[PDB]
């Protein structure tokens, strides 16, 4: 009990107390000695479940007690009992030999509730690869609610521990069928991780967070300056601001980077904005294709053997000299991030004088952690750079280089590679949107440039690409825009970017602990949306989900999508609900966001849970067939999503190739006597007598807000029955009463002739 | 609403100054001090102050703080030093004239003052003198426990409910009783008390806090708890308050900035303790981090303040420390330390510290960064300032791993020339016999000086060159105007100074360009050589005059 | 909404007025694209604005530059009188490259104060 333990150790002080007034004067006290020995061992047995004094320092003063020096053993003995008396746990974080005055007013000006986490582990804690060591290690003084290890080896110790401790909120257990039973039932508020890595300290945190209880209720509720500040702020060599918008940023960028005939590596879930920008540039389009889901029916991110594929496959035709642009954005809309410093320096290794245009418009909470800022375009081509430059990468890279002697390059896709340090040069680029996180005026937006070759390749081009889109000085008037946004985002709400990455997780902790709301909703986690190839610690994993950007599993709720949705979430929420899929709608967490905004998030998927219930035992033999059907319509007869099909071969420079001619494609569509309407209802026909079906218009559904069909695309059967499911009426470039524009045939007969002629007439 | 507010701030009344703390500051200087009253002024003080002691035509007296070499800082005046000073006067007869003790508290570097000693120790030689106290730095300081205690109306409350009290006069009469037998001039080595019968407590004291919240730009406050208030100053004091503002911010605007006074106090109070419990964290931190502590370091109180200032279960200790020892350091003004990296830190703080929370610096000296953590820093600006003190840690190892012996070398250089040998700090010059109404001591009228430098016939310009020359010449550079770099106030030259070796080096060595007065293109100036014999010729007949 | 369009259109005497919230650059290039297409000649007044010109370099439009009579005595340009303008018209005829040109795009009234009779 831990009563008793107060009371015996403030016993063990007044009989160590007397022990040293006796022995100051000089006599025997042999007996006051074996007195403290009976006490100290009596104390022993109950030491393992507290932390302060715990193990370690009751054996230093054993050892002590054992040299026979009472004046240091009594010293150390009251210092431990005071500090024990008020501080509990907490002062296991304080260092007792070093100033103590200084820890102890920290301590009183409490700043939030401190927690100690179990860590049931039978491995031994003092090694440095240990999880108890490591979980210690890479904790931040800053936030304000801290913990500290507690490690037993044994089941039945971990059960008697919590059994008693009352400042343990968390338990790590290691494979057990009955001791998480046991926990839970002895204190319902308890989190019982289950065993397994180093995720487990951001998910324990967020519970020890959210136990702090903030919703108590249960009646109730239950001009050079500033580019040089921005620079060093971002990480950025150079960087620049642009007032209109995050889509003039693209064009800006992608037009000062890329000429015509230039193939440019793209995500075809990318912005519409880099589209136009190809479009404009003439450049080459080559799409590639993000990994599918077909359970959630949404894309996830693409994966690094598809990009080293299609540049092999280009070095395959000779083509690769074209290629001088890759543009992934590096927070995917529904969430994966992109590990940068891996695809850069993959990458590099095949193009080395490649240009990257990361568009980070949706990775606003990039610097809410100290490591995933290593997953940022800016920091990784800082540490590629480093890297590249220092003596010990070029030895392994010798060693690298030479291993690798005698292997095929079309190998190359499964070899992981290594940038020539003698050849490759970093040339990243990217963007970050303001409004949607930072507090400026509408539709402002910024450049981020770390080139070893800007002054010498891309300045005047950067200056063009300036003049061009916006025809003023946007580095004079974005300044104070902005500057107002990082004051707002630093100080309100400490930085608004912790304070709403530390509310997401907390919000997804408690939809993962109430019964009713995980009765039918889930959070989908990178055990979900990331499959098992591409998971391979964070400097290791390919994709790692963004907590902020949720993705609310609607599938087993039922009820459909987007009339959910529509008559439910959006009439009290408010905040922004970007894009809603068949059964999974993404929540995004924005700046705004308060503790009641995620209450009220909860109360809403609470009630909805409520009702549904309420409606399960109300429905009968038909409502339950019924809803079972609804659900599993939604869940398993999904259908698959509309990949991208190869450009038209009337629209591809080279045959071999699968890179396009996109500006043509845009314009040859001007023409009214090329261009032909074919309702959707007949296009699958026309497909089966063998026509080609090829597009002259972006077709975009809104919500998505990416390009199903861009200009001389292949329009296939899944793209048919895509569009014809969809119905919102949001959707440019498309119209569902006149028809799906498509090339007529004879248009591309002429075109098809004309591009064979040219390319026979060239090569000789 | 007085009552409220000087009960929020212990004083007895409080007056407010929309205007800035130098309004308020030559307020106070033109209320207390008349022509001829000499004044006690800490050297390092806010221009403003020295402006003040012109306008009213008081003879300054200078209290040089001890040097820093190391850093390159003063610390603060030694209350042994005000002693020396009170008594040196006595010899010389002028003592009677003393008429007030102005003394910043809470120094720009940080370094913070114990009032109630110094009052206690002054009012033993003057029982009557008067003390202006400037808190510009030390405002905060009020709301949190065991710095309170140092604020000067605390002090001054202490001072006077200790002083009539038949306990204090027994203690007083024991303290005559081993005294007696001491000649009077051995009192600066001794401890004194003031008379408990002769002793008047008299304490202003400036503030600029209350501009923050539901208050005027630059508005700043004047708290008085003065005795004789009512008899000798309450007219004066209403008159210089008009002659530097209106009449309208002394009551009219009181009474509302009362009103918002309650909602600001609070909010203050509460977030204040906040500041200083990141001040310790990040100290804390800074230390114990094993890859920070290599190379930088957070300069504690231990450095700043030489063992002879010092009177060396920790909490006790802490509180009995700050209760009663001379000097302390504040823990929310942080002196960060660079020496180790060997960079000067002008470039700390143009490369390395660009992002920042709140605010996160207001000097850079030679080998070392002044920090502030005020009531905007939260709990992410000590996450961001170790974020970023640790990355230039590991790219500074990871330089002297891959570092050559070359490279090592340059860099051992580097370290050497920032650290050890810095240029002496210069100290205060005696002021020009013709500007020093009497040769025994060493005050001299700064306002005469301060006019004799308009005509342009007597003043002239003279170059850093041709000024060492001069001076090895035999030919005494009188400056002729107040010379005020960076570091606010602070003034290296005042009117009717002698421009010494240690000044001539001092200025030479200067890169900023924000010096007023100062033009260094042209030169420094510096009243002509017969201008100066006229004066000090017209002295000296004026002081024969009388004995004729 | 549609209705307070034609509003403005009544007001302004046009069929369909837009609106473009980023600028007469971004208004002026916009209809540039819209009208021109790769190839397609254009006639432009040299003077007109710098954001045709770069529109013209989007869409690939060959421009053909008409100058405008220059006023020696006070250092400035008034406008392409119409007889150039019909001059280069028929000089194109000759070479045949007349069917190309889509835009005469003039300015309406230059910077100095000249105005045109459209």
């Amino acid at each position: 009990p831990s009563y008793t333990r107060l009371d015996t150790w403030n016993l063990l002080d007044d009989a160590c107390r007397h022990l040293a007034e006796v022995d100051l004067a000089g006599l025997d006290t042999t007996h006051d000695v074996a007195r403290a020995k009976r006490l100290m061992d009596r104390i022993g047995a109950y030491e393992r479940y507290w932390l302060y004094p715990g193990a370690q320092n009751l054996a230093t003063f054993r050892a002590h007690l054992d040299s026979h020096s009472t004046v240091r053993l009594t010293e150390e003995v009251s210092l431990a009992v005071r500090l024990l008396s008020e501080y509990g746990d907490r002062t296991a974080l304080f260092d007792t030999s070093a100033s103590l005055a200084e820890q102890e007013l920290v301590a009183q000006a409490k700043q939030q509730q401190f927690y100690t986490v179990l860590l049931a582990d039978d491995s031994p804690a003092t090694a440095p690869d240990s999880l108890a060591e490591c979980l210690r290690q890479l904790r931040n003084p800053a936030d304000e609610v801290q913990f500290e290890l507690l490690v037993v080896a044994s089941i039945e110790d971990a059960i008697t521990a919590v059994a008693l401790n009352g400042e343990i909120q968390a338990a790590i257990i290691r494979h057990w069928v009955e001791c998480a039973e046991w926990i839970r039932e002895l204190r319902p508020h308890i989190d019982l991780y289950l065993l397994t890595v180093t995720d487990l300290h951001s998910t324990v945190l967020a519970g020890l967070r959210n136990r702090y209880a903030t919703p108590f209720f249960d009646a109730l509720r239950a001009i050079k300056t500033a580019m040089d500040k921005a620079a060093v702020t971002w990480n950025a060599n150079q960087t620049y601001f642009v007032t209109n918008g995050t889509s003039t940023a693209n064009k800006i960028v992608v037009q000062a980077l890329t000429r015509p005939g230039d193939i440019v590596l793209i995500d075809r879930n990318c912005h519409k904005s880099h589209h136009y920008g190809l479009v404009l540039a003439g450049a080459y389009p080559m799409y590639l294709d993000a990994y599918p889901l077909p359970q959630y029916a949404i894309y996830g991110a693409v994966p690094l053997r598809t990009i080293k594929q299609a540049l092999l496959d280009l070095e395959a035709a000779g083509q690769l000299h074209r290629v001088r642009m890759l543009l992934l954005t590096n927070c995917t809309f529904d969430g994966v991030v992109y590990n940068p410093r891996r695809v850069m320096e993959e990458v590099l290794a095949i193009k080395p004088d490649i240009c990257f245009l990361w568009d980070e418009a949706w990775y606003a909470f990039a610097t809410a952690v100290p490591w995933a800022r290593q997953r940022t375009a800016m920091i990784a081509a800082e540490r590629l750079e480093q890297m590249l430059s220092t003596a010990e990468y070029a030895e392994e890279y010798r060693n690298w280089c030479a291993s690798m002697d005698g292997v095929d390059r079309s190998e190359w896709v499964d070899h992981r590679l290594l940038p020539d340090p003698n050849r490759a040069r970093v040339r990243v680029y990217a963007t970050h949107s303001t409004h949607k996180s930072l507090s400026a005026l509408r539709q402002a937006s910024m450049i981020h440039v770390r080139d070893q070759d800007f002054k010498a390749l891309t300045r005047d081009a950067f200056g063009e690409a300036f003049l061009t889109h916006t025809s003023t000085s946007p580095n004079q008037q974005l300044l104070a825009s902005l500057d107002l946004a990082r004051r707002q985002v630093d100080i309100e709400g400490f930085e608004l970017v912790r304070h709403v990455y530390n509310m997401a997780l907390v919000f997804r902790h408690r939809v993962r602990k109430d019964r009713l709301i995980s009765k039918w909703f889930r959070i989908l986690d990178e055990s979900d949306l990331v499959p098992d190839a591409f998971r391979s610690a964070w400097r290791s994993d390919q994709f790692v989900l963004d907590p902020t950007r949720l993705t609310l599993f609607i599938g087993a709720t039922g009820m459909n999508g987007y009339d959910f949705r529509e008559k439910i979430l959006m009439e009290r929420f408010g905040i922004q609900i970007n894009k809603t899929s068949i059964n999974s709608v993404l929540l995004i967490f924005t700046i705004g966001v308060t503790w009641s905004s995620v209450h009220y998030l909860l109360d809403v998927l609470r009630r909805v849970a409520i009702d549904l219930d309420r409606s399960q035992k109300a429905a009968s033999g038909a409502d339950l067939a019924l809803h079972r059907r609804h659900v599993e319509e939604i869940t398993q007869d999904l259908p698959h999503l509309p990949d991208f099909s190869e450009f038209d071969l009337a629209f591809r420079p080279d045959d071999a190739s699968s890179f396009g001619d996109m500006r043509s494609a845009f314009y040859a569509g001007y023409e009214e006597a090329d261009r032909e309407y074919v309702q959707i209802g007949l296009a699958g026909r026309r497909l089966a007598e063998g026509k080609t079906l090829v597009s002259t218009t972006f077709v975009v559904p809104y919500p998505p807000g990416f390009p199903v069909l861009v200009p001389g695309q292949l329009v296939s059967k899944e793209i048919i029955y895509f569009l014809a499911q969809l119905d919102v009426k949001e959707i440019h470039g498309y119209n569902p009463d006149l028809g799906l524009s498509v090339f007529t045939q004879a248009a591309l007969a002429r075109m098809e002739a004309a591009r064979n002629a040219v390319a026979t007439v060239g090569a000789a």
